[PDB]
Formats: structure tokens, C-alpha cells, sequence
């Protein structure tokens, strides 16, 4: 073996291979039942690549574990090497987190990656996969190169694949590979799955400061719960390891191809044996992420929910506690247009540009290309940094635990300093899931309609004590300053003039049933306010969306599915 031969498959076209902003995902089942379905997809990725740059490419080549993930690593390497790819890096078992992935691509100057993940999405022999695809910054692919891929995936006449290459994935070091009549081999290199990732992050926060906080007497006690997913072994050698965390600070922490049977999504239910472990009292923090490793949820004392926009606001207002900000300065913040306006508030503050973007990385990304973008978030359990064009659930755990241990005081408390300092954001969001799309798309347009007669903007709304105003209402529009994309119909805002907002948006993917998506952004600052029961405090704004859009005469739903 390991000198192979190169060949050539007849194949035939799908037409359904979109890669989409966050990667081709369908059931497992499908890429086992469909007869080249994965060849003809990585087949497709790869002839992106200019033949006259492949020799000197490397691609980036891993995923989070789940079930059917190797065969497809094995099958990247097959049709890499016939390609004339010159080399790929792939991490140990094929597992890298996807922060793991942005950051290998950067560092070796990678050209991209193909990253095996299906986010929170299930997984196992009855699950979901996924691949995505990484351009040379180490972010997602941009819309003009998915748009090709797509276009050859849906007239590609054949494929290369060296079908006898097997890659051992389970040793490290390079592993050369022989093509028949080839002159220049083909290289894997397999490389530890946490080493780069962690020599990182030891460059970005002070492991001292860290290590202290959490060996030691009067430790902080920590509970790191990765869901089964990919994050487990980061947890366990950074964490864990070198960090002097004890080991029962690692939850769930050996990946699993099924993530133990459950959704390795990061919220209170998902995550419903990280929030009971936190609620008996004995730890000081916890937080769960998301199968590739790119969403955190953080939870304090007994269980003490911060929830995302808040987080990215206290991290924010304490950027400085982190050592890699210290270096680089705070070049700007944003949000995308949903998460709450807490991240506003410290942003005017510290007087630092705040963007505010649609839903979608693309947007950071330009704006972290562009040195103008250092913190950004998403109400959707999402925090990153400009050290790589991804985001990353672990990083933010580990910018929590600076500002923990520079402030010495609980999750908790710190929360209320920033409320009792900023006011509160009070922010939720309600999903109404498989709603009738006629419904639905009635209900957008009626709002709509209602927001853009001249007399809404100065309407007023009664609560049952406060009356908010309207100050803007609009179709949330971006220009995007880089790419000079215009993004619009980005979703309905409702701006009241004392700093709330209800914001509506139809969900994206609304192909197997529409979802509605309602966040409600409350802001207080009275004392006697900021600490109450946010769906307590929430009751009125949800009352007036609910009526003002006339939600349940277009759905019939007396309730949302879920509420985060
Ligand atoms: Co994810």
C-alpha cells in the first residue's frame, strides 16, 4: 500500500447541495443511502482550488466527533490526493474543535478547511452531519465561493479518489503518500487535536492568574460541561491539565459519535445536568457548550443564568481584565441586530464603536478583517474575538474566569454591579416553531405594513404601569462597510424611545416549517426594577408584540415552543 493509484469515478449530479453560511447539512442517513452524495460534494470543494496552487495548499481537516465523521475524513483524503492537493492536516481521531480549525488554518497560512460539524444539531447512526468549508483567514466561506460550489455540485460529471489511501488518524506525525505516476506525494500531517487551540489561548489570557484562581485554597470551583461534543478533550488538557482545574470540573467531557443521546446545544434544558449540578450551591461557575465548540452558555452560583447578551456585555465592560486586549486595544464591538442592547450600553460608555449587524458571522468577519472589531456577540449563545474569524465557546469561558479572577467577586454579584451600573437589558426570546408558513408570512407583512404608515412612528403603547413610545420602526436594512453588501429585510424592530425594543423575524430555513422568532428587550434602570423576574418585568412588551402583530389571530398559537 501507500504508494496508490488514482482514479476516476463517472458520477452523477445532485441538484440539493447547497453549502448555506453554516455548512451542507442532512441526515446521516442520507450521505450512507445516496450513492456519492459526500464524494461529489468534496469533490466540488476542491475544485475551487486552482490546480496550480494545489501542490503548495494545505487544507485543515476535522470535526466534533460525532457518528460517520472519519469515514468522511478518509474520504476527503481519498479525493484530496487525487486531486493533487499537497497536503493536509488533520487532527488526531479527525478531532478538532471548530475555534481549533480557524485557528490551525491562520496560523500555517492554510488556503482553508473542511470542517466535519453539525453544530447543535444531532448526532449518531439515526442523526445529523454536516461539512463546512473554510477560506484562507480561517473564516466561513463568503458567498461567492459557496455560490460555486454549489454550481459544480449540480452538474459534476466525475470525481478523483485514490480508493485503497487509508489515513491513520489515531498517530501522530506525517503520514506521505505515494500516487502512481504522480511525481510529488501527498502529506497528512495528523497533529495533537488541543496543542495548537491551547497554545493560543496561552498566549491570549494569563494561564498565572488562571491557575491561581482555580488550584489552591479558597479555589474558584468550576463545572465545564461540554455536552458530549468536541470540546471535551480541551477541557480536560487545558482546563483540567494545566490549569490545575480539578478533574471533576470536566462534564461530559469524552466525545461522544452520538453526544450521549441528547442535543449538544447549550441552554437550561439541553443542559438540564450542568444547571442542576450548579444549583446545589457548591460551585462558584459553570457553563456547557455546543457540539464544535463555538456557542458557551454561562451559569453562576445555584444556577445563576447569564444569558448571552448580557455576557458579552460584562465581558465588554471588562475587556481589559484579558491580556490580549491589553496588546491589541478594543478596535470596535457588535452584535447582530437581535441580541439585546446590553453591549450598547458599555459600548457608549467606554465610547467604542458598536456595530450592529444581521444575523450571520460574514458580517464580524469583515469587520475583524477590517481592524475594526475586537468583541463581538448573538443572543443565540455566541462570543468571539478578532484572534480568529470564528467564534469560541471555550475562549469566552476562559475570558469569564479573567474577570473572575480580577474582580474577585461571584457571577452573580458582578451581574448586578453591571445592572446596578448600566441598567439591565431585560432580554428574552420566544420561538413558535412549525407555525403555517401563509400565517406567518401574513403576520410579517401586516406588521410591516402597520410600521411604515407616517403616524407609527410616535404611537403609544400602555403596558399596566409604563406607556412606551414608539421612536423607530423600520425593515432592519445593513450596508455592509466592507464587502459593500446590502443586507435587508433583516427582521422588524420595534424601537421605543427609553431604550426597548421588540424585534420580529420569520426564521431562515423555514422549509420544513416556519419558525417565528420574537425577542423582547426590556431596559430598566430603577433599583427597585433590576431585580425582579425578567418575565416578570417582560409581561408587558411581550403583551403589546402579541397584539400590535396580532400573533395569535395569524398562527393560533396561545404560547411560543420555546423560550430562552
Ligand atoms: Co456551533
Amino acid at each position: 500500500s501507500n504508494m496508490v493509484k488514482i482514479v476516476t469515478v463517472k458520477t452523477q449530479a445532485y441538484q440539493d447541495q447547497k453549502p448555506g453560511t453554516s455548512g451542507l447539512r442532512k441526515r446521516v442517513k442520507v450521505f450512507q443511502s445516496s450513492a456519492n452524495y459526500a464524494e461529489n460534494f468534496i469533490q466540488s470543494i476542491i475544485s475551487t482550488v486552482e490546480p496550480a496552487q494545489r501542490q503548495e495548499a494545505t487544507l485543515v481537516v476535522g470535526g466534533d466527533g460525532r457518528f460517520y465523521m472519519k469515514e468522511a475524513i478518509q474520504l476527503i483524503a481519498r479525493i484530496a490526493a487525487a486531486n493533487g492537493i499537497g497536503r493536509l492536516v488533520i487532527g488526531q481521531n479527525g478531532i478538532l474543535s471548530t475555534p481549533a480549525v480557524s485557528c490551525i488554518i491562520r496560523k500555517i497560512k492554510a488556503i482553508g478547511g473542511i470542517i466535519l460539524t453539525a453544530s447543535h444539531n444531532p448526532g449518531g447512526p439515526n442523526g445529523d452531519f454536516g461539512i463546512k468549508f473554510n477560506i484562507s483567514n480561517g473564516g466561513p466561506a463568503p458567498e461567492a465561493i459557496t455560490d460555486k460550489i454549489f454550481q459544480i455540485s449540480k452538474t459534476i460529471e466525475e470525481y478523483a479518489v485514490c480508493p485503497d489511501l487509508k489515513v491513520d488518524l489515531g498517530v501522530l506525525g506525517k503520514q506521505q503518500f505515494d500516487l502512481e505516476n504522480k511525481f510529488k506525494p501527498f502529506t497528512v500531517e495528523i497533529v495533537d487535536s488541543v496543542e495548537a487551540y491551547a497554545t493560543m489561548l496561552r498566549s491570549i489570557f494569563d494561564f498565572s492568574a488562571l491557575k491561581e484562581l482555580l488550584s489552591g485554597p479558597n479555589r474558584l470551583k468550576i463545572r465545564i460541561d461540554a455536552m458530549h461534543g468536541v470540546v471535551g478533550p480541551y477541557v480536560k488538557k487545558i482546563l483540567c491539565e494545566e490549569l490545575g482545574a480539578p478533574a471533576n470540573s470536566a462534564v461530559n467531557c469524552v466525545p461522544l459519535e452520538d453526544f450521549g443521546g441528547h442535543h449538544p446545544d447549550p441552554n437550561l434544558t439541553y443542559a438540564a445536568d450542568l444547571v442542576e449540578t450548579m444549583k446545589s450551591g457548591e460551585h462558584d461557575f459553570g457553563a456547557a457548550f455546543d457540539g464544535d465548540g463555538d456557542r458557551n452558555m454561562i451559569l453562576g452560583k445555584h444556577g445563576f443564568f447569564v444569558n448571552p447578551s448580557d455576557s458579552v456585555a460584562v465581558i465588554a465592560a471588562n475587556i481589559f481584565s484579558i491580556p490580549y486586549f491589553q496588546q491589541t486595544g478594543v478596535r470596535g464591538f457588535a452584535r447582530s441586530m437581535p441580541t439585546s442592547g446590553a453591549l450598547d450600553r458599555v459600548a457608549s460608555a467606554t465610547k467604542i464603536a458598536l456595530y450592529e449587524t444581521p444575523t450571520g458571522w460574514k458580517f464580524f468577519g469583515n469587520l475583524m478583517d477590517a481592524s475594526k472589531l475586537s468583541l463581538c456577540g448573538e443572543e443565540s449563545f455566541g462570543t468571539g474575538s478578532d484572534h480568529i474569524r470564528e467564534k469560541d465557546g471555550l475562549w469566552a469561558v476562559l475570558a469569564w474566569l479573567s474577570i473572575l479572577a480580577t474582580r474577585k467577586q461571584s457571577v452573580e454579584d458582578i451581574l448586578k454591579d453591571h445592572w446596578q451600573k448600566y441598567g439591565r437589558n431585560f432580554f428574552t426570546r420566544y420561538d413558535y416553531e412549525e407555525v403555517e408558513a401563509e400565517g406567518a408570512n401574513k403576520m410579517m407583512k401586516d406588521l410591516e405594513a402597520l410600521m411604515f404608515d407616517r403616524s407609527f412612528v410616535g404611537k403609544q403603547f400602555s403596558a399596566n404601569d409604563k406607556v412606551y413610545t414608539v421612536e423607530k420602526a423600520d425593515n432592519f436594512e445593513y450596508s455592509d462597510p466592507v464587502d459593500g453588501s446590502i443586507s435587508r429585510n433583516q427582521g422588524l424592530r420595534l424601537i421605543f424611545t427609553d431604550g426597548s425594543r421588540i424585534v420580529f423575524r420569520l426564521s431562515g430555513t423555514g422549509s420544513a416549517g416556519a419558525t417565528i422568532q420574537l425577542y423582547i428587550d426590556s431596559y430598566e434602570k430603577d433599583v427597585a426594577k433590576i431585580n425582579q423576574d425578567p418575565q416578570v418585568m417582560l409581561a408587558p412588551l411581550i403583551s403589546i408584540a402579541l397584539k400590535v402583530s396580532q400573533l395569535q389571530e395569524r398562527t393560533g398559537r396561545t404560547a411560543p415552543t420555546v423560550i430562552t
